[PDB]
This record gives C-alpha cells, sequence and structure tokens, in this order.
C-alpha cells in the first residue's frame, strides 16, 4: 500500500540530490538573510539556547503542496500567546518567507519549522513586553519519524516505565515545545528493551503522545486518542477527519493503558512521516502483528488529501 | 551599617576596573569549536540538538576576586550530569578544567559567571543510539550575574509560593540532572511578576516546597534549617551554607518541607551560583517573620563569602598552572 506515494516520492528525492543548488539540502532565514541549513548559525545567547524559552511548529510540503499551513500557523500564533511571545514577523510574513524559501531551494518534500525565542533578554531581570523576540525559519528535506521500509511492516513501541510524561501544569503540552527531556529519556529506554519507540503515560494510568507523535488505539472499528496531556496534532485531525468521511467512529478523551494492550491495531500520527503503523507493544503483537486495514485505509485518506484543494495549495500558484 | 558593604564594596571597585577595560574579552569570552570567540559574537549551528531538543547538561561555577570557588564539586556534578545522559564530553575532565582558568585570565574578569555546557551534537538518539553521537562542548567566561543585586539583599527579596505552575516532577526530567529545560521556572516567573514579586518558589504538587527558578530554597525556624531533598538540584550554593551552618552550630535537614512551614518560619533564604546567599522577607506579599533580614541569614551571607578565600575550597587563577 505505500508504493500509493513512495514511487513519486523516491524519484523528487533523486532529481533532489542531483541538484546544484547551494540550497537543496535546506535554506534557513536568520536576521533577514537566507542561508544554507548546515551553515546557519544563532547566538549562544540566544535565550531558545539558554533556557530552552521557544515554541515552534511544523507544517509539511509534498509533492509541491503546503498541507495545512494555515492550521499549524493558527497554532503557533496561539503557542506564541501563551508564552508573550510575540513573532518580529507578521503571519502572513512568515508564510509568505516560508513559500519563498522552498520555492528557492527547489524543495518539493520539506520538513518546514519556525520558531520564535525570547530572544537576548530573560524574564526574570525584563517582563516579557520588553523582551524583543526573534524568529528563525528553515525549509528542509521531508523527515520520516517512521520510514517506507518500517511502514510496510509497522513499527516497534514500549509503554515506558522509567520516565512519565511533563504534566501540564508543570509544561504547557499544548504549546509545541522543545524541552524534550521526558520524550528523549524514553527514547533511550526504547532502544533499553530493543522497540523503536516510546509511548508515555500520564503517571496516573492513561497514555498520552510519544517523541514527536499522537497515538491513536483502534478495537472493533472505533479509534481511541488522548484528549489532554498532548500535542493537538495537525496529523491527529486530519486522521480523524478522514475517519469521519470512512464512517470510522473515533473519541478524544482519556485512553487507560490497559486499553493499549487489548487494541486491534495502533497508529502513531506525526507531521514528519504521517500515518506511522506500530505492530509490536512490549515486545508482543498488536492484535495479528499485521498492518491492520483501518490503518491501511486512513494511511490512504491523509495521503489522498495532500491534492485536496481546500487543505493544500501548490507552492508556484502561491502569491505574496 | 550595611551589612552587604562586606564584600559589595570591593566589588563595586573592581567591576568600574573591569569597565575601563579595552581587553576585547572583557564582556565575556566563549570557546566554540577550538575557537575562543567574543561572548557576544559566539554563535552555535542551528542544528546543534542542544538546541533542536535542549539536549544537554551544564554546570555554573564562579570566580570571585580571581578565586575559583568550588570548582572540582561542579565538575564532579557536570561529570555526573553527562553520564545520566549518555553524554560524553569531547573535552576531559582536565582540559575543561585548564580551558575555563586560561579564559578567566585571557578575559581579565576578577568576578564571573562561568558556564560548561555539553550537547548531543547534530545526531538525535531516535535515529541513532547515544553512543553514535559526537558531542559538543561550549565554554563561557561572562561577567558574574546576580538573580538578587546588592540594593535587594539589604532589605531582602519577594516572592510568591506559584500556584499557576508546578515543578516537573523527577519522573519526567531528574533535577539532580542541571539542564536549561525552563518550561515551569519560566511559568513561575511570569506568575511572579503577574503577582507583585521578584521570585518564584515551585511546589511539588504534593503540598511540598521544591526550588525557584535557578535557586534551592532554605527554610529558617527556631534557629533551624530546612531545604527540600527531592525535585531539586543538588545545590554547591546549598552545599556551602550547609557547611556553614553545620560549623556554627545552626542543625539542618534535608528532607521534605511542607509548604505550610513556609508560613510559620523565621527566616527564608535563596541559593545559587548567581548571587550567592539571597535573603527572602516578603512572601506572598506578607512579611516573612519580623520583615526584616534575619540574624541567621546575615551569619550564613558572611561565611558563604568568607569561605571564597578558604584555601582548601578555592584557587587563585594566577596561581594555576596546566
Ligand atoms: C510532542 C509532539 N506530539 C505530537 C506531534 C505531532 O503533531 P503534528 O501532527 O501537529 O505534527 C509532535 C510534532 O512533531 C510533537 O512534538
Ligand atoms: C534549578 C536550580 N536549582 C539550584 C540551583 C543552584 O545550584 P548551585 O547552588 O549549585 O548553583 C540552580 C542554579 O542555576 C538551578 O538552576
Ligand atoms: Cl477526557
Amino acid at each position: 500500500y505505500t508504493d500509493h506515494i513512495f514511487d513519486d516520492y523516491r524519484l523528487r528525492v533523486k532529481a533532489l540530490e542531483a541538484s546544484d543548488n547551494p540550497f537543496a539540502k535546506g535554506i534557513a532565514y536568520i536576521a533577514g538573510e537566507y542561508v544554507p541549513l548546515h551553515e546557519a548559525r544563532i547566538p549562544i545567547l540566544d535565550q531558545g539556547f539558554l533556557h530552552s524559552d521557544l515554541t515552534y511548529d511544523v507544517p509539511a510540503v509534498w509533492n509541491g503542496r503546503f498541507f495545512r499551513l494555515e492550521d499549524h500557523l493558527d497554532r503557533f500564533e496561539k503557542s506564541c500567546a501563551q508564552l508573550r511571545l510575540k513573532s518580529p514577523l507578521s503571519r502572513e510574513e512568515i508564510r509568505d518567507r516560508l513559500v519563498e524559501m522552498t520555492v528557492k531551494s527547489g524543495i518539493r518534500d520539506a520538513y518546514v519549522m519556525m520558531i520564535v525565542t525570547r530572544g537576548l533578554r530573560f524574564v526574570r531581570q525584563y517582563a516579557p513586553e520588553e523582551c524583543d523576540n526573534f524568529c528563525y525559519l528553515m525549509v528542509m528535506p521531508y523527515l520520516w519519524v517512521m520510514d517506507e521500509a518500517t511502514q510496510k511492516n509497522g513499527g516497534s513501541a514500549v509503554i515506558t516505565r522509567t520516565v512519565r510524561r511533563v504534566p501540564p501544569g508543570a509544561i504547557d503540552p499544548t504549546v509545541k515545545n522543545l524541552q524534550w527531556g521526558d520524550f528523549t529519556r524514553g527514547l533511550m529506554e526504547a532502544r533499553d528493551r530493543g522497540a523503536m519507540y516510546p509511548i508515555l503515560t500520564d503517571g496516573d494510568a492513561n497514555l498520552t503522545e510519544g517523541s514527536g507523535f499522537n497515538v491513536i488505539l483502534i478495537k472493533d472499528g472505533k479509534l481511541y486518542t488522548p484528549r489532554k496531556g498532548v500535542l493537538e496534532g495537525v496529523t491527529r485531525k486530519s486522521v480523524l477527519a478522514v475517519a469521519e468521511k470512512l464512517g470510522y467512529p473515533y473519541t478524544i478523551d482519556d485512553v487507560p493503558v490497559e486499553l493499549a494492550y487489548q487494541c486491534d491495531e495502533i497508529l502513531f500520527v506525526t507531521t514528519a512521516g504521517g500515518v506511522m503503523p506500530i505492530t509490536t507493544l512490549d515486545g508482543q503483537p498488536v492484535g495479528d502483528g499485521q498492518v491492520g486495514p483501518i490503518s491501511k485505509a486512513l494511511w490512504k485518506g491523509y495521503w489522498d488529501a495532500h491534492a485536496d484543494p481546500e487543505l493544500s495549495f501548490a507552492v508556484e500558484d502561491y502569491r505574496a
């Protein structure tokens, strides 16, 4: 079922790797300058580094079409407000520059980043309103949390037992952030236990999310995905809209840990890879150990949606 | 006659001298990829996982009147922190020490805030085993920073026990491993400002006190010191103040500190490398005890700073040799 998109994608990557464009390996916007991604540098005094004082968002370009960029911009502006950050670049400026950098790079399948940091001033010495916040933009070749090869059979995960999710009353998980202390411990625990990915609990016997992805349990034809303690993922939104069209019931609510061990299918969903089936959990098969039919149908709907003119636009039909 | 003059008179003179210096490193110096760079020109690659996933640990010793204080304790904790996160410094312990002293002498700074950082580097631990990652080391020496300045120490600072945020629990992020994932502390600083206070004190969300944004907390009641054990960094400043407390005959306990005790204590100290002993005289808009900097705070303050000359716990940067 992967050939549906990956045959065409592999052709586009071949063309990009053959390109002599100095931005084909990626492009960064830093202080009004476009720089090749691997030469791009930020000041070490940026509080985005010295206190991870930032928020970010990651839309994708697929076959030269941005997917749900307005949803990512909406969530980014919301995230900025929650942390009392104000982007020096307008929402409309960010959109214009992200499209320009995509065209300028020639990258047709892109992992895109918009970052706002506190700047050089910290919020102990200064009110947030007295801080001049920084904006960084990056466009790079599309990244896969789960690659084609792994998606064909599904990946492996564990419910972490050495680490639990940062609670929202400490750090708000609806505000996309790079304070991955728990997720990083999770990835190490997964490798220790011979699995690719962690699923973190809330420390109260419910599932939350993983290292850069939401979790969807499928049982008896119904989708179950955590409400609290997680990022409100754009991939999750897309997959649930596809589920609605196909007549699959879903609920965004508490997901008790027990349900992970009794379900038929598990999906991980994220911008960086899309729909990512999981067929091993804690060393045991998920259901029959096969990529399930509902996973396949949602995978197809998700990718088909990247041509939907209501949800996407082509990078050349765009005008500032 | 103010008790703060004991150190600030001499320090205000030394800064004046430094602000007159033409040395291009007098504003600070960074080690980046085997090069010394002026601090305000120093840059790191945007793809450093120290940035893209705050995948790092750090430590902060200080230089005072040209003497490093307890640098070996900071190096000990840094190596422990690196091991916990499966980071290996590309610079040995001995190289970090040599370079930190070199950068201090080269800068001419007599009162410095020092920073040793190790990040994951350009590879992340999803695609790669941690042993496959070539980790980066960054060093910085800059003019000494004050979480609480001279003016505030004279009458004491203001704090609140946070009610809009709690501390990241140890089973999410290990607080004994010094890290820059300040999501909770940053919320705390914003809440403090909203409530007309300088500093936050975060609870563990289970009715105990933890630490604040870059400092440990010590309560003092009926001559006894109480400081949280769990949910906090094991501060070198806290260690020093407790040694000064043991030597002066003040009993102390490192254990759970229930929130209630904050409202019933006689004195409150915040302790950190970036400011030292920092008395707190207002809590949730009300006086701490009699609203004055207390006698035990002053005694511990004096002992802490006096110990920056002790030859067993400090060394002069000029007398050091690689
Ligand atoms: C913690 C976390 N959860 C979930 C996601 C996926 O959400 P989205 O589909 O909006 O990328 C990400 C994104 O990388 C993430 O960092
Ligand atoms: C969270 C936290 N606790 C405690 C401290 C104090 O540790 P030390 O006294 O060793 O500097 C700091 C210093 O920055 C800190 O960030
Ligand atoms: Cl719910």
